[PDB]
């Protein structure tokens, strides 16, 4: 049992884990399901992820509805969530149908739309911090990396399989276009079930990325030069793979809308705004 600032629960089966601690289901005094995520300067981190959680209020954002203050632990009170999309790509080891790939990303948009509305970028967008209930609502979750606008930056060992290329290359400036990447990662993600960018060490990233959408061009990007890593670093010279080759049969919509996502010059690629009035919806009720 826990007494929170707005109810009392009941901790019951272990339904995730974490850096810092365990999730748990838990049930309300009324028996209303919840999520309780305990958390072991890592307080700091905690603090800021309320912070940042209380100003999301969005059907594609976990919603964060009580905080139970421990001398111990810092539990956070979710809505529950049955499961993520790490756990749904395993039981799909060669991508998702075509309709709930569409869904999916339509609200994934949705989610960051909402956060870049609000001054917030998630940057940590990945399948596990995907969060999907019984009824199959994405939901973002771990804003434990967020930045929210004019605020600055404050480490654990995390996988670098979704981040910009601008970003591995040292670039620190706030750009909504760090998240956008992620979305286009986890998009060709869903449809082959396997990683875009599997780079075998933190090392291997940029080359891993620049081996399937070509190395960048200077004359191209001009701003890739003025990045730190490109001046510390030499990089093998590739040609982009065809968008054939990397999503073999995809509609091509769905093709124009990744390669807008996937493109190197932060400038250049779509808002999620823009992205969700893009072709490849057209089909899809934007009232989902
Ligand atoms: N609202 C929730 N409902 C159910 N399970 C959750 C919920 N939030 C998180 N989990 C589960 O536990 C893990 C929680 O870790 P997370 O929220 O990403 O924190 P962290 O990765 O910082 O330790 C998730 O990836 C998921 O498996
Ligand atoms: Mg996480
Ligand atoms: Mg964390």
């Amino acid at each position: 049992y826990f007494q929170g600032l707005m109810e009392k629960y009941q901790k019951l089966e272990k339904v995730g884990e974490g850096t810092y601690g365990v999730v748990y289901k838990a049930k309300d005094s009324q028996g209303r399901i919840v999520a309780l995520k305990r958390i072991r300067g890592i307080p700091s981190t905690a603090i800021r992820e309320i912070s940042l959680l209380k100003e999301l209020h969005h059907p594609n954002i976990v919603s964060l509805i009580d905080v139970i203050h421990s001398e111990r632990c810092l539990t956070l009170v979710f809505e529950f969530m049955e499961k993520d999309l790490k756990k749904v790509l395993d039981e799909n080891k060669t991508g998702l149908q075509d309709s709930q790939i569409k869904i999916y990303l339509y609200q994934l948009l949705r989610g960051v739309a909402h956060c870049h509305q609000h001054r917030i970028l998630h940057r940590d967008l990945k399948p596990q911090n995907l969060l999907i209930n019984s009824d199959g609502a994405l939901k973002l979750a771990d804003f434990g990396l967020a930045r929210a606008f004019g605020i600055p930056v404050r480490h654990e060992v995390v996988t670098l399989w979704y981040r910009a290329p601008d970003v591995l290359m040292g670039s620190k400036k706030y750009s909504t276009s760090v998240d956008i990447w992620s979305i286009g990662c986890i998009f060709a993600e869903m449809i082959t079930g396997k990683p875009l960018f599997p780079g075998v060490t933190d090392d291997d990233q940029l080359p891993k990325i620049f081996s399937i959408l070509g190395t960048p061009n200077p004359r191209e990007w001009p701003q890739v030069q003025e990045l730190p890593l490109w001046k510390q670093r030499t990089f093998q010279v590739f040609e982009k793979k065809p968008w054939s080759s990397i999503i073999p049969g995809f509609c091509q919509e769905g093709i124009d809308l990744l390669s807008n996502m996937l493109c190197f010059d932060p400038n250049k690629r779509i808002s999620a705004r823009d992205a969700m009035n893009h072709p490849y919806f057209k089909d899809l009720d934007p009232q989902i």
